[PDB]
């Protein structure tokens, strides 16, 4: 039908008889993502290199300041929270809409120097509260999504997102300057051959996790053990689980009792995502989802992927935490 | 210095003392990287999803298509390897020149649908028999190289190169349309902290992988274990290797006992790279650039990296291999 | 505030109290442009040349870009191009209430040269019955939206809904035309004139005389400069933004003019008036023709107030 | 077979057995030229409008590019821009044999309303001594390398090394030039006069003669068309493609003329000479003019030799 992903958006918009409101918001974060790209990509490097005659810290603030001031300006918002800031960043009177966006401008951007993939992240909330605008607007449940997806400036730019009506992926072709709509609908398969997680962790494992593992190399019943992939960053690792089906896990660990990943920005998000595909996403002992957000940057174990993955997982928890 | 890779090999060229060959070469490879970047970006996307009313092996036939016509057209080849072709490609008469390549076009491409890093991998020697040109003058031992490298589509397009006298790294401004010079004589850590290798062939590994893995994870030095890495595109997982140390292995297994990797083209180009940069790369039992070739597709295990982990490695292969 | 012209447009759509069916017609025009502007700049030309082993192929796919687009976006009935002989009728399933006129690509006959080239668009909303050739052929009065898009040394598109004239220009990087300035006024009279005097001896009595005060004032003042870059969109945008006079009027060899009303001068009248300025075919209002034919021709004169003005005197005392 | 400008030129020096140092100084320029490019097409104008939170900026920024680039090919010793009072002598260090006279943004005055504009360059090998503003006083016949960029509906390169011009495009998805014409030859007569007629008021009694013949031949002949874009490389090129004449003669008002000899005049006729037309002062040729300053202006005339040929004619003529 619509083939651009700002066509889309508006569509779907008139569809659900909205005011506009969503979709200048949506409008707004994906023209931040743009942005984002282009400076992912090094356009204006050589600038930085002196051609005129005149790093990771820098790109960071940039995308924050890239989404923050795009969400504001679009009137859409009254609340913010980003993983570049400590405190939840209140719209102002003159600016505030209906609206709460917690994102990650550039997941990954630590290890920026060797090139890996990376990413943008975002979940969108309806203010509930009818007092002032505070961080509690954003503590909601992951069930309260309006709508979530991610970038991924990988080998190309990706957009995955939702609002409800399962997931739809674009594709940003950059002489044109907007993203294509490539696949609607996608399902992730119901069982994978790939295992995602960081096994430089193995000392600290719970027992679930150790078997989990282990079981994934060896397999007790005469099929060819999973392939392993880990990128070390999230939106890519996330994505390949999407596409080609698996299990992705950060869990809990000796070292990060409470996991690593962030409740509102990162694992709320993809496991909205996940869950629209059709998959599960889980902190080990309940839907992420389900989680009720006790601080803006808390942390929770997540594992996710293909359902008949997700489920083998799960039994291990289970049986192992039983008497 | 010289700011643009144009310039900078250029100049190298000068110094030398060429008479251009390998110069009008390299512009002729650093081209065909530029319009496999574009490519890999997706521009013109729009257009095969019916812009104006109208696949990865497309991509990998494109890909191949830009190096060959570059390669051949500079008049300074004679034979050409490929990944995408059975035969050894020699080069008509009319545009013979001196030199033969070794390259992999898209290495990565059947994983491109997950957006995951790939890259181009590029080795060229002298041709130095005096009888007509053929495949024989592509089975010359990696020692025998004049200058290869890479390029890794990534979160932005970067080029390792090396001509013998250290690495050197250079990023794609798009904006500008050239590879702008961003570290000089690149020299890998002395030992790492990342391992980087598929575990999911843990049930075929040898006895000296699997007690190298189980170190890694369960050291007994008193220190930290590694952290895992493993993005299962090569270029990607060599050049993290580069910048921030440790190992990365795809070693012989019962079901690859040859290793998986070739030769030609994807090993000894970055066995030589991670040698100028001080590190080492070894099949397990000599190094990858002293192995003599013989089939333009052999395959060969590679380990390379940092020398106190590669050390590390071989330490468990012979303490394994002896009686 | 809104930064961006897709922004913008949504935002005026909001205001208007619109359905989304003209933001939606907006936005697959602007996208079009886009497209355009990309193939234009010769994104992919390596390609022609044969890295992996014009004038007519540039002109069909901006008009097939066009097309598309507008015809996908569920928000047209019938479509008027230059390149094309009838008009198009937009297939049942996609019919929405809008007419547009366009061309695609304005002055791609000199693209050799690099001169700058554009794209013009006028919007109507069908008033009746079942679609023809007929829903095109509303006098320029009736424009709901019109703009164009100059290719130029950078890529700018001129707006307007009815509330003035908007400037964006295309930052390539983004791949978004921004907002650079809103409610653009022409300047009451300017210093420029601009049309081809190697039609000299065919004018008309009023336009030689008018061409003469120009380069011979009798009032002390400096004459003014004369500018005609031969591509309708460069000139007119220039007229816009510097002021003065821009003339395409009826010669011998020319009776009608050459310019073309639906698609050419119905479009920049109205951004022309739109912004305080004039557009006349020298007997009429050009906003005030009724279109007799899809691919008529009109004389064309626009600008300055106080230099239309001063035309027009021209053309009316030297009448008998 | 080459493609590629930079293969092209990287050929051409080995065909030449130069150094290297003449092609490094035209790699260098050429990287100016594709950044001045995506500058003048407005990449990161948004940044510019806030979304993180100018004339002057880019004939500074597009001066800068060029200086820095050519002082760093260490191939250079003298440089003269039109944006600088003096000369800019090279520090010892990175000093090589060549002296460059160039106009880095040519018609910016102008930007505003989205002409098509330029940069131009002239290469001379020093002759002699110890460099000085002296060394870019050598008359346009020593020339060593000439050519410019026309930021237009397409970025294109024109170039000679004194064996024709050839023409480069900009493909913005690669980051290349590629060759697109060989040894370009204008016509020997065209059918296009541009001027600034507005000046008619201040011409001799040869250029208003000319420019009558043009409008009214005797000979049963069709008048020539009209083109004027006053951005001078647009104008220039379109006379190198198409054909016909070019002409800022001197003036009442500019009785030395108005374009600059070291960087505007002599690199053009340069190019149009290679490609075997006429460029004159109206006394002399172009290139045969010895300069006295180097920020000095002559008058020009230039194009299809036959055209040329014909306004002489009439400057000599009326002379007495
Ligand atoms: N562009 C859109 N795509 C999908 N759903 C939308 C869109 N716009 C609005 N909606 C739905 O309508 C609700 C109200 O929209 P709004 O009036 O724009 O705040 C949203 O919270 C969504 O659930
Ligand atoms: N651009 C360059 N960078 C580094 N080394 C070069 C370059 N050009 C030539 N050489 C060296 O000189 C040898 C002969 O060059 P050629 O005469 O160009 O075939 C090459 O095989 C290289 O070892
Ligand atoms: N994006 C917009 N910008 C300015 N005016 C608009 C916009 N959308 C709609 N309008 C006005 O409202 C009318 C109806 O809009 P629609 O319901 O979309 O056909 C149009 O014909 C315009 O006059
Ligand atoms: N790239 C080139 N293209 C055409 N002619 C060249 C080139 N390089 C050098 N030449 C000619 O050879 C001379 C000496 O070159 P160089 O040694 O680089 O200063 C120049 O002044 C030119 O006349
Ligand atoms: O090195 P570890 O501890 O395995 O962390 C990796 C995780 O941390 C990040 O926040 C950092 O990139 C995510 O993108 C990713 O999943
Ligand atoms: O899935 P496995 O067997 O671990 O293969 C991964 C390797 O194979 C490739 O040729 C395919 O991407 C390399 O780029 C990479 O190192
Ligand atoms: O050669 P002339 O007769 O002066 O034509 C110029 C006009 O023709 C065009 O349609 C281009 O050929 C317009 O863009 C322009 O104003
Ligand atoms: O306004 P005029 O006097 O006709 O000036 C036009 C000339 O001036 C410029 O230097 C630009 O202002 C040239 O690019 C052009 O040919």
């Amino acid at each position: 039908d619509m083939l651009t992903l700002t066509r889309y958006v508006m569509e779907k918009g008139r569809q659900a008889k909205g005011t506009g409101e969503l979709t200048q918001l949506l409008n707004s974060m994906l023209t931040a993502i743009k942005a984002i790209s282009s400076a992912v990509r090094k356009a204006g490097l050589a600038h930085l290199y002196g051609i005129a005659g005149s790093q990771v810290k820098k790109l960071d603030v940039l995308s924050n300041s890239l989404v923050i001031n795009m969400l504001q300006s679009s009137y859409s918002t009254c609340v913010l929270v980003s993983e570049e800031n400590k405190d939840a960043i209140i719209t102002a009177k003159e600016k505030r809409g209906k609206y709460v966006v917690c994102f990650d401008p550039l997941d990954g951007s630590s290890n920026i120097d060797c090139l890996a993939s990376i990413g943008t992240i975002f979940a969108i909330y309806r203010k509930t509260s009818e007092d002032e605008p505070s961080e509690k607007d954003a503590l909601q449940c992951g069930r309260n999504i309006v709508a979530a997806g991610y970038a991924l400036y990988g080998s190309a730019t990706l957009v995955a997102l939702s609002t409800g009506q399962g997931v739809d992926l674009f594709m940003l072709d950059p002489a044109l300057g907007e993203f294509v709509l490539v696949e609607k609908d996608v399902k992730i398969k119901k069982k994978g051959k790939i295992y995602s997680l960081n096994e430089g962790y193995a000392k600290y494992f719970d027992a679930a996790t150790t078997e989990y593992v282990q079981k994934k190399k060896f397999p007790e019943d005469g099929s060819a053990p999973y392939g392993a992939r880990y990128v070390g960053s999230m939106v890519a690792d996330v994505h390949r689980t999407l596409v080609y089906g698996g299990i992705f896990l950060y869990p809990a660990n000796q070292k990060s009792p409470k996991g690593k990943l962030r409740l509102l920005y990162e694992c709320n998000p993809v496991a909205y995502i996940i869950e629209q595909a059709g998959g599960l996403a889980t902190t080990g002992t309940q839907p992420v989802l389900d989680v009720k957000p006790e601080a803006i940057h808390q942390r929770v174990p997540l594992i996710l992927g293909s359902p008949e993955d997700v489920q083998e997982y799960l039994t291990c928890v289970q049986k192992n935490q039983a008497g």
